[PDB]
């Protein structure tokens, strides 16, 4: 997929832009927004074509509520606003957003330029409500210093995990994407030893190897995020984390973004993380990371997107 | 597709070579030509294997006349010579060519060496009548200074636009390619202002953003080259422009090359360009660009290519 | 084919590692081996995910004997051990191996690190019986100075040539691989003129252009390794040579690895080379190269491998 | 210069970090700050050594006031706080800063990591007061769309322009650096035609060619920033602009940074820009760009820096 | 040596452009030419600054006749026109040129664009009399298939060899350059065996290893081009060949460019090649290469050039 | 410095080759050896010219014994065999070698091919006694998992540290290089925790940050290898480590190579490491790393190198 919108399956990139917008309550607003995101390949190629590599991609997400404003029937099976979580200790807020632009390329400028054109076409019809500029941090690490995104599926595995789906054939090729902007408590995290940190995560730190079953804490992040159903089938999401931050504001962040053919999978992971399994046995990553956003979007296929 | 001939759908490259040749009249000539082209997979790997990235590609095109010498039996549905167009001030000549090699690579030497080995194999069985060494100019601009190749289809849209399907199943996976070598009038073009240039093209110059409907002249190159049928169904082609030129001769060029599943789409684009729509409302790019060549070729799929003549 | 085990079709690489191992007889060995190899994309992802480019790949092969010890249930049609060849002047030995790891990447460190993790995870359950650290030598040459790999099938051709096959539905997507470690007599080779070396190979040395029919000796490496059936159809294999060696030991090597959906094609090339066509008219490449190893492995699809 | 602090002469980079800090009024503050910036190569190599290319560099600037707190004699000839400007229409503010870290590398992460280590070593002894993450925008353009930094001197030209100087031999190898964070009025600027924009700048837009003398407006940026003395000697600075911004905050910026052996040159340019020459005939770039900062720092040589 | 005119010492490049021009006789011509060439780093920076890598370079040469028309004041010691050579079988013509632009970069577009700007700035004041678009051919080979440029001096050696010179203080830092455009007879060349071609050159073809003393013919290109003085000191030049050509015209070329602090060294190589050592024993490279041009230019230092 | 031999100051590379050889006893042997090494500029260009970046470099080192066979006249100030050290549990053997080739490039094949042509020229006039194919391991870490090479001097500091100056003007621009091939005990080392490993080294593991004075053991590798004279003047060396190993043999290595203007600086580092400071307070890296070789060589400047023997 070179220069196509809704390229959910792209590998990771040196640079990302996450733009989250709310739509004008007006009628003229709903119409410009629709006509801009439905002609999204225009600016995608307008920027992207200037780089020989063609690394630029753009996935458009539309939140449940705005989807209702532009389409009666049909609606995809699982589109709903992001479900908030109130855990023993930690909370995942559900925050506003009608549009997501998830932008990737090999260079920052390519990203920024696509974002500039998008934001400009929208004018006063929409309002930026969250904006992260992500960046690869050494060998795909997060600011907690672990290699992050490892066990992502790929090739056929990834298409079955992320993309609808004979099960909902009107929206075949689409996906459900959840975003969460996490901020970290660096100083707290740095008071753990490497080994404690590894126990919190589920893998070794430098060498990025999974801890043995007989050594792998039942509340480790890896454990809480493994999903096996009754039949013993595993269910995976496609994740695309990036680091971001501000030195002066002491803000160090991980931007979570996860794609799935069914958001039941992503939501189950989030429940096991915030509420624990067994209940109360929650993910220690949450002791060091706080989600400031939580938004759920439908990712239309190219065809479905182009028709709005 | 890596080191396979007839890879129509390859992304743009840093360097290209376009060779157009005319075949000899004899029966020797025609059979040498069929050997070289049906076994083009050989020189392609002989050269291209030597570069780890395997960027080298080579698409072979056969003209309508030569096709009749080789396979009178069985002609693809729309293969004919290039249709010359002739407007009041600007014309699109129909110039000779039996063979097209459209070569792309990340490096000049690979393009050159492949060309060299091909030309060497043909020997006196063919003559080069056009040769262009193309090169990427800045951020994929053409010598007029505009980003060029932008609205080209990609992925599935591209395959559908460019390759013969069910409509002509005997030649599924082939294409029709048209080439034209254009020369520009740089000082004429430089007397225009940016804003005027933008009105000629249909997009802003630096930022490559499409002009909105209301600012978009009916004879902008973009407007004229938009093909929408009565059904309201859009028809695209796959274009592959490269810059070329010579500073001493004051030649500044764009080499045009368009692939289509049906050349009717390309031919209509050319009519709207040269004859205008409504009539006489022609494409002002042509005020600054003169076509020195125009030739149509059939691009056989690999299976078909391997069978000539034989 | 990003970070998938059994990516047989991958292109040449700047670096590769070839590991051959024998398993222990203990049932516990039997089981360690099967754990590690069936979970192979754990380490493949543990390591490979640290490279932005994702160039790392790892193909696992399993020997006939070892397959039997683990799945007397079903066998792939052509899984037998490597057949030794004993020819008028030169011979191809049949040497041990239960496991092949064919590892490739853009960098040595990735190859070495994947190997480190595999070997170490197999612990005393297995023993490295041959180890070759291969490298790209100039413009895809081998140490005899010829561009080597030129006539490999690509894309569809390659899949047809290398992957099973309606002809064996239970092992669809797998392959058979034969390795042979060759050592060259450099000084002898250098007494030939370039033209002589060209006559041995079947192609020109610098330009890598195939010699025409009337100047192609009938025992050139190329003629011998052309396999055309009675209907005039050509049967190809997918090959992956790398250079290797040691300056002080005066070892200058070519590691041969050949993939095919039916190893009989490979095996036939080997016979025409070693014994000759017609018999006695053998590949003069063998006057300057000696096979120190010869082993055949079955390459399972991901599904079959994941379930061993 | 690989991995040396005070590498004023480095070429431009894909990524930059500009950090401006104020020092604690305390005594313990003055001491940690001194010992951190005087051991600045420690973290420079600590981060920089992890990249094969070694593209990371770090220039440290110390403002006049803090310089006084740590050194009586000696003081460089021209160190003083940045002079504010009140022009016919436009104003250059003079804003706080004791320390500048001007950081460059081929990757964002390298920059951010160096900044993280610096800010962390400083702890509560200093406070970030300005922070820009710059990025190359296409072919060295600024967000106004012009190629920017063209006429920079280089090689010997650049060392004579930027570096002291037999004229002040205690501080030979040092430099004076002025920074200004500009924000742009994109919408206003976009209402000019290309040709007007070119007249404002002094060069053509796409092709980056200098306008002819007989066509070059006397109030163009190029004109106002050409410095010839009585004898007709030209005086140049070394400039190292980067773009930065925020889509949601509609902030589009150019970060100015200019190095000179004598700040008289930079200040004269700034006077001709804000006040005009003839007076009132000012730089139209200022009609579209507003400076939010203005700070002047001394850039000690390596030797002078290491001794504090 | 970043974006400086008269960067004689730069390494090989992937692309280059060689422009030779004759000036008109009008005094206005005289002056246009001198404006453009003395301001040459204007365009060099206009173009070159757009590439992050800064690989673009441009060396200006000036012919003897044209120098006279512009500076009868002082002349560099060795500035005379190219001396034709007329030998037993082959001749080197002396062809016109007043200006040389030797342009190099990592990409053709940079070369072409610098050329476009120069030629266009010279307008009708000058005429391009020869134009070669040179390219790197595989591993630094020329179209005869040999690695070509191997024995170039580097670093200090190169400066000693190419740059004037206490021996001519007024033109310290300049050089003399000789260009010759060669066309090859490819078919004739291919009738030689590789060994014969090696005997012609003086080195092995694929491995680029120098033939040992007893197998080096006395008329090999290498022997002939070895210049050793009476004290046994070797005098070298700095060379910059590129391949060029046209497939349809069957033109396969090597563009020779040679730099030296004293052109007599270059000139002597030329004599030993064309006329032979001993006389008649001439460079058999000339049986397969014909010089279509031959011109000598003086290469001013930046200071001298900037003041013409 | 591009394609010049004896480029001591080159930056780290992706690949290296370290060859150590012993010369034959004859007079033929010694003169072949002097031909090959004094004209090493030839193979260096023969190989290295073929790569556009010109990353290839080759530094030649001559042992003290062989130096006496070639230039009894005139010996540089500090040239002697490697001084073996012998502590209670860990030793630094002094192992044979007359010749060192320290080869660096961006690619393995260039290193290999240069080695091949050198070894081929020497013929039976020399024997390889050690050979290591080094490789960059992740973000310049060594097999112990730590970033390694960090505090190496750069620029002028480097030149001053590594090259002979006024002190020995007959050999200005030369150096003294010491090599040791270390083998690691990976399972011993893996039983430690990160924090302990950090205490062994003197820096944090992932982030490569120096530990502060108060957390910094007196026998950390970093502490022991800091050389400060009574004047309070620091003395550094130029180090060039590469990883190497073989998975089947369970060999995991660090190849050490240090350059100094005076080998006294390197030798003292080794004493503090092996014999400890205060005495017995040795470098715990040595609990996990065993030296299999130790050899000292003089690195002649180019001018000096060109003159042997002759
Ligand atoms: C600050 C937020 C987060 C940090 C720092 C973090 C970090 C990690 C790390 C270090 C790993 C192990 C490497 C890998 O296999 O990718 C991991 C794995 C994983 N993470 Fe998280 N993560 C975060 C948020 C989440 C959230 C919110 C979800 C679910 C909605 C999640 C889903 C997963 C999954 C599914 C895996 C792979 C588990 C497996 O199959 O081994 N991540 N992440
Ligand atoms: C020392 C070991 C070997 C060396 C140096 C060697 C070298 C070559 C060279 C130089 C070519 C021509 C370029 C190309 O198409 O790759 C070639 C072709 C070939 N080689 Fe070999 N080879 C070796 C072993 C083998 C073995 C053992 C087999 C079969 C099991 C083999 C199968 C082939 C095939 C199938 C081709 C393509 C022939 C064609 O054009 O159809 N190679 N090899
Ligand atoms: C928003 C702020 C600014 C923008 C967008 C801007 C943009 C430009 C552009 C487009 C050029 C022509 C290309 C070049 O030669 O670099 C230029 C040149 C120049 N600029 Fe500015 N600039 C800005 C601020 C300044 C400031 C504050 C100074 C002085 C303190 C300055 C000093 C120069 C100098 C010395 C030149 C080269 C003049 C010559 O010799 O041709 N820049 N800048
Ligand atoms: C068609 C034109 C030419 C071709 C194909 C050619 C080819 C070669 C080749 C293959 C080498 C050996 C590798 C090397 O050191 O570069 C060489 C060396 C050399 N060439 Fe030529 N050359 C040509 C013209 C010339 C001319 C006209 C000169 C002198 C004006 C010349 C001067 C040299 C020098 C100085 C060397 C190095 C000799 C040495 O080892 O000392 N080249 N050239
Ligand atoms: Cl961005
Ligand atoms: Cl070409
Ligand atoms: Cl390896
Ligand atoms: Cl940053
Ligand atoms: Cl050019
Ligand atoms: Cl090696």
């Amino acid at each position: 997929a070179r220069l196509a919108p809704q390229a959910v399956l792209t590998p990771p990139s040196a640079a990302s832009l996450f733009l989250v917008l709310v739509a004008g309550d007006s009628d003229d607003d709903r119409a410009t927004v629709c006509d801009v995101i439905s002609g999204i390949d225009g600016p995608l190629k307008a920027v992207g074509f200037r780089e020989l590599a063609g690394s630029l991609s753009c996935v458009v997400g539309v939140g449940a509520q705005f989807w209702d404003r532009v389409s009666a029937s049909s609606k995809p099976a699982h589109l709903h606003p992001f479900v908030p979580l109130s855990g023993p200790v930690h909370s995942a807020p559900s925050t506003p957003g009608d549009l997501l632009f998830h932008i990737k390329a090999a260079r920052k400028d390519l990203c920024f330029e696509l974002g500039r054109q998008i934001v400009s076409a929208l004018g006063s019809a929409a309002t930026v409500v969250d904006e992260v500029h992500g960046f690869r941090y050494f060998d795909s690490r997060d600011l907690l210093g672990f290699v992050d995104g490892t066990e992502n599926p790929t090739d056929d595995d990834a298409a079955d995990s992320a993309l609808i789906g004979d099960e909902d054939p009107d929206f075949r090729g689409g996906s459900y994407v959840i975003v969460q902007k996490y901020l970290h408590d660096m100083s707290a995290w740095n008071t753990l030893s490497t080994e404690e940190q590894e126990r919190v995560i589920g893998r070794t730190k430098l060498e990025n190897v999974e801890l043995d079953d007989d050594a792998q804490p039942s509340n480790s992040h890896v454990t809480l995020n493994t999903i096996v159903d009754d039949d013993g089938v595993e269910h995976d999401i496609l994740r695309d984390h990036m680091a971001f931050g501000s030195l002066g504001e002491a803000e160090y962040g991980t931007y979570f973004i996860g794609y799935a053919k069914d958001p039941a999978v992503t939501e189950l992971m989030l429940r096991r993380m915030f509420l624990g399994e067994p209940p109360g046995n929650y993910d220690r990553v949450l002791d060091f990371s706080t989600a400031a956003t939580g938004t759920l979007f439908f990712v239309p296929s190219r065809d479905v997107l182009e028709s709005l």
